[PDB]
C-alpha cells in the first residue's frame, strides 16, 4: 500500500511504455504519481492515458534530460507543486538509428556521446535534482537491458549506454546510501514498445525469448511496474545498487 | 496481500533466525504457514514462537534434508493435511565448524560433501517433493551469502557450498519454468544467527558493513522477508533464476 | 619457455583429452611432464601417446581422486621421483548419465555428491598435496565450462558441480597466495572428447557457438593447452582467482 | 610468445611509470616491432628518451589525441604507409576532470560525464574500426581498465562509469570484429603509482588494502600488465575475445 507516497515516473510515450506499466501499478496501489515528457505529443498522449487512472489531478512536467535548466527546473517546481516526493522511476534512451543500424565499431562520436548523455548521464542529474525533494531518504529506479552485460547482436551503441547506467546506478547508490535513498536497475526482458521499433531483431528475440527463457514467455509492462513497486517502496528496504531482471529468467541460461 | 496462500518455511531454530523474519513477514500479509525443523528443541521454540503469530494453528513437521525419506513423506504429509502449497522459503545449511575454522585448503572430503548434501543438495530434493503440491505453479526461495559469489576469508567451504546452491537455484529454474514454478534466492547480509556464531571473524564483518556498505547500516531478519514476500508472491512473476542481495549494497561495492 | 619446469597433468583419458592438448604445448615449450590417471586403459593410451612427445622419460601415476591416499600417497612419490614441481593442471570431472539425462530436478543425492566430490572436491585436496612440492610457489588450472556460471540446457548437476569448482578456485586462491601458489580456471568451449558423449545436445551447442560466438568457429584442445601456458608460467604473475574463457567469445554474448 | 615480424601500436606512453610503458618494455623484449602514440609533446620527449631503454632500431612515434576524429584516422592511416600492416594495438588511455573526480559522483557535470566517456571508451571504438584496415589478416586489441568498471569503488566516481562503458565497448566490439578475426580484451589491472593515479582521492589506502587483503598479499606493476599484454595480443590467447583479465593480485575474487 502506498498511499501518501509520491512517485515521479519519466518516460512514458504512449499506453506501451514500460513506464505506463508502473504508472498502473503505483496507482493502483494508491500512490499520488507525477509525470514527466519531452514534446507536446506526449503530453497530449498523457493526458488521454491519465483518464484511465485514479490520479484525482494531472501532474505533468516537461523534461527533456538534455537539458540541465530543465532537469533542474522541472524538479524545483514539481516541488512547489506537490511537495517532497518518496521515489523517481526513469524510464528514458536513446540513440540514432544511424548508429544503431551500422556495424557497433562503425558508431559516430557524436551518436555514442548521445547515447551516453540522454541514456546514462540523464540518470545522475535527475537523482541529484530529486534528492533534493526527497529529505528523508527514497528510492530511484531506471529500467536497464541485458544488453547492458552482454553483447547482445544489434543493440550495439545502446548496449554500451546501459554498461554505462547499470554502473551509474552502482555509483548512485554509494554516494546517496548515506542520504537513506536507494537506487536500483531492473532489467526488463524485451517488450513491443514505440522504442522498441528502431531495434534491428527485435521480434526475432521475442522469439528466442519464448523457446528459451526458463517461463517460456515473454514479460510485459505490468509485470515490471510490479517489481518497480517492489523496488519503490519499503518492501525492498536493504537492497541498493541491485539489477533485478525482470525476463522470464533469460538472464540465468546461456 | 498473502490471504489464501500456503507457503512452507524450513529452518527456523529460535527467534534469530533468518527464516522467522520471513514468518513474521508473511503472517503479518495473511499467508497460512507449515514449518519444517530438524532438532527436537527446534519444534519447542516453534511452538513457542507461533504464539507471537497470527497463525490460528500449529502446522509443524520435523524434516531432516539428509533423509529422501524425511523430505518425501514430510512434504506428503503437508499435501494431506493443509492441500496445494504455493511455494517453499528454504533457509537450511551447514558445516562442520572443524572444516569452517580451518584453512580452506584443508577442508576433509567428508565435510565438503556435507556441506553440499546440507546446503545445496537439499534445495534440489525439496523442490521435486514441493512442485507436486505446486500444480498449477508456485515460488521457492533459498537463502545464500556473498561468500558464494566471491571468496571471503574464514567463510571457506560454505563458500563453495553457496556457489553450489546458488547455481542450483538456476538450474531449478530452467528446470521448472515449464511448470510456473520459479526459484529464486536471497542473499542476506551478516546477521547475529545461531549459525553465525560458528563464522571465524563475523562480528569483524558486521562492523566492516556499517562502515563501507552503500546503507552504512546492517540488515534484519524482517528486512529478508519483505524480499521473501516480494519473491513468494506474484509481485515478482517475470524473475526466476536470480539473486537479490539484502545486503545494504554491500554486494555493488569493492 | 619452461625449461626446468614440472607440471603435473591429471585427467588425459586419449588423444582427445583436453589435458593432452595441454601436455603438447607444454611438452613443446620444454617443460618436463608427469602424468596422472585412474582407469589402466587411460595409462596404456598415454605410454602410447608419450611416443610424439619430447619427454624422455614417462611418469604415470594412478591417481583416483575419490581416494585421499590416492592423491596423497601419489603426490608423495611423484615429490620422491622428480622433485618439487611448478604447476599442477586438472583436467578431471565426472557425473551420471543417468543424473546427466534427467531432469535437474531429479537428481539423485549419491549422484549429486559423486559429481561434487570428483570435479570439485578433488581439486582442494591436490592442491593441499601438491603445496608440499611448491615451497617457493606455482600455479594450478582446472577445467571449467559457461555451465558452472549460467544454466545451459542439458548440463544439469555438473553446472552445479562446475559452479563449486569454481568457487573452489577462489577460495583456494585466496588461502594460498600467501604462499605464491596461484590457482586459476580455464572455461573451455565444447569440444568433442570421450566425455563430451555423456551430454545430451552437445552437437547442436557445438553448431550454436559457430552460428553465434564472435568467433564463429569452435576451439581446441591446443589453444586451452595455450592458455594453460600461460597461466601456468610466470606470464601470469599477478593473476589468481581468475577464469579465463577459451570459447571464443560465447560467454560475452546472449 | 615469441614476436618478431610481429607490430603493435601502443597508446598512452606519457612517462617511465605508464602502464603503457611496461607494455612496451615487454613486447620490446619479446622482439616485436613497435609503434607509439602520444597526445602532449612533453610525452613525446618522454617517448625518445625512454627508447634508449627498449630495443626498437627506429622511433616510430605519431601524436593522436583520441578528442579527434582525423588525428585517429590520419595517425593510423599514416601508421600503416611507414610500417605495414599491423598486428594489435594496447589501448592504454584515460581521462576525467579532477573536477568531477574530488567531488561526489552524484556531483559530476555532463561536460565532465561526457568527456570521461569520450576519451576513456570511445576512443576505443575509434581506434579498432581505424586499426582494423591495417589487420586484413587479423589481430587483437587490448585495452585497460580497473576494478572499478564493475563495481562502485568510492572515489573512482565518474571513471567508474567510462570503465564499464569501456567493458561493454570490448564486448561489443569482440562481437563485431570477431568475423574478421580481430579479437578484443581488457586487462583489468590492480593500482600502480602513475602519473595519472595523482588524480584520484585516496589512492594510496587502496595500495595499502591490496597488500592485506588479496590473494597474494602484494600490489602488482606495470610489468606484469604487460607479460598479460604479450599473452593477449600473441597467438597464445587464440581463442579468447571478449574477455577480461584481472592482473590484480587477485583482488577481483575477493570480498
Ligand atoms: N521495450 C523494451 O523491450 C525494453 C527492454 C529493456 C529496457 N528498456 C528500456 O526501458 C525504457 C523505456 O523505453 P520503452 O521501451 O518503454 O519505450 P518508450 O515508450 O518509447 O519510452 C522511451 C521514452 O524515453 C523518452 N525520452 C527519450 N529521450 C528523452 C529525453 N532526451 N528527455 C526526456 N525523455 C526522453 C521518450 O519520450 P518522448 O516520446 O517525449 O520523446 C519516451 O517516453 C528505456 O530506458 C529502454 O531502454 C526497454
Ligand atoms: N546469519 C547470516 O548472516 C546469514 C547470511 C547469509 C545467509 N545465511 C543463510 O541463512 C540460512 C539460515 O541461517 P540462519 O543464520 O538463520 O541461522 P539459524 O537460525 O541457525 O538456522 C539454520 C537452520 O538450518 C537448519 N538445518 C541445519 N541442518 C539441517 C538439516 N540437516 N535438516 C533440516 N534443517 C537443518 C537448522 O535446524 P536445526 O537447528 O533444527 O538443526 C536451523 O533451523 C542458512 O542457509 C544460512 O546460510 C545466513
Ligand atoms: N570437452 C569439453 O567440451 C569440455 C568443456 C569444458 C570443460 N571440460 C572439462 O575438461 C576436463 C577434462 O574432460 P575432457 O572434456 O577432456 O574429457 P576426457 O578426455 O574424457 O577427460 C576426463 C578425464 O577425467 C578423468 N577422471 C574421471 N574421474 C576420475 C577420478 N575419479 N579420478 C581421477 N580421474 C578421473 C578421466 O580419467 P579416466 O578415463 O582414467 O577415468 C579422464 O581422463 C573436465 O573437467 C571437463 O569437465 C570439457
Ligand atoms: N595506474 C593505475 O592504478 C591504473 C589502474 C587500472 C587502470 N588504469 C588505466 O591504465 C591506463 C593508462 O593510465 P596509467 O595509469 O598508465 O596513467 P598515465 O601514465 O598517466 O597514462 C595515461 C595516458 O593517457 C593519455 N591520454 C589521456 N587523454 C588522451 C587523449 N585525449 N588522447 C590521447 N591520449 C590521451 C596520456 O597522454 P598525455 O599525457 O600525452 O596527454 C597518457 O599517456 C588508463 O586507461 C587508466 O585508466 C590505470
Ligand atoms: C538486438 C535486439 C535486442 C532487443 C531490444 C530490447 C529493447 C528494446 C527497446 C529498448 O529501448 C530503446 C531502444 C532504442 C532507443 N532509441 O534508439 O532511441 C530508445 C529506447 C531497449 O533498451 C531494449
Ligand atoms: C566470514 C564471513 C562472515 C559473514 C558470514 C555470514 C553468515 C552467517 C551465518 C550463515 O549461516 C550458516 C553458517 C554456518 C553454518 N554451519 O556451520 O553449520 C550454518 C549456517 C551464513 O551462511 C553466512
Ligand atoms: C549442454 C552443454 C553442452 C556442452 C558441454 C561441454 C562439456 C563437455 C564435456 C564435459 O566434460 C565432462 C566430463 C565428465 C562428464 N561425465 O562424466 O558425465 C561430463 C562432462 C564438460 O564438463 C562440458
Ligand atoms: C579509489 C580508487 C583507487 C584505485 C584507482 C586505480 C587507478 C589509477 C589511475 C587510473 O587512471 C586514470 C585515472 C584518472 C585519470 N584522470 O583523472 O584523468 C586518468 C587515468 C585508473 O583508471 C585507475
Ligand atoms: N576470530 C574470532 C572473531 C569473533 C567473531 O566471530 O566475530 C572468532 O573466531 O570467534
Ligand atoms: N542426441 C544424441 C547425440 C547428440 C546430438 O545429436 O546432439 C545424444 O543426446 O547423445
Ligand atoms: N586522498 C589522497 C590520495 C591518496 C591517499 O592519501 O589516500 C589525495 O588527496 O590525493
Amino acid at each position: 500500500n502506498l498511499e501518501n507516497k509520491t512517485y515521479v515516473i519519466m518516460g512514458i510515450a504512449n499506453k506501451r511504455s514500460i513506464a505506463f506499466g508502473v504508472a498502473k501499478v503505483l496507482d493502483q496501489l494508491g500512490a499520488k504519481l507525477v509525470f514527466t515528457y519531452r514534446k507536446e505529443r506526449s503530453r497530449k498522449e498523457l493526458e488521454k492515458l491519465l483518464e484511465q487512472l485514479n490520479q484525482p489531478e494531472a501532474h505533468l512536467y516537461q523534461i527533456d534530460v538534455q537539458s540541465d535548466e530543465e532537469v533542474i527546473n522541472g524538479f524545483e517546481q514539481i516541488g512547489k507543486d506537490v511537495g517532497n516526493i518518496d521515489g523517481v522511476y526513469h524510464s528514458i534512451a536513446f540513440a540514432n538509428m544511424e548508429d544503431l543500424r551500422g556495424r557497433f565499431s562503425e558508431t559516430s562520436r557524436e551518436g555514442f556521446l548521445l547515447a551516453q548523455d540522454i541514456s546514462s548521464y540523464s540518470l545522475t542529474i535527475v537523482a541529484h535534482e530529486a534528492k533534493k525533494l526527497m529529505p528523508e531518504g527514497g528510492s530511484i529506479v531506471a529500467t536497464t537491458y541485458l544488453g547492458g552485460e552482454f553483447a547482445v547482436q544489434n543493440y550495439n551503441v545502446m548496449g554500451v549506454a546501459k554498461a554505462s547506467l547499470e554502473a551509474n546506478v552502482k555509483y548512485l547508490a554509494l554516494d546517496l546510501g548515506p542520504d537513506n535513498i536507494r537506487v536500483n536497475a531492473i532489467s526488463a526482458g524485451p517488450i513491443r514498445t514505440l522504442s522498441a521499433k528502431g531495434v534491428g531483431g527485435f521480434n526475432t528475440i521475442l522469439k528466442e525469448i519464448e523457446e528459451r527463457a526458463p517461463l517460456k514467455r515473454n514479460v510485459d509492462q505490468v509485470e515490471v511496474g510490479k517489481t518497480a513497486a517492489y523496488l519503490l517502496s519499503d518492501l525492498s528496504s536493504g537492497v541498493t545498487g541491485e539489477n533485478i531482471h525482470v525476463d522470464s529468467g533469460f538472464h540465468a541460461i546461456k
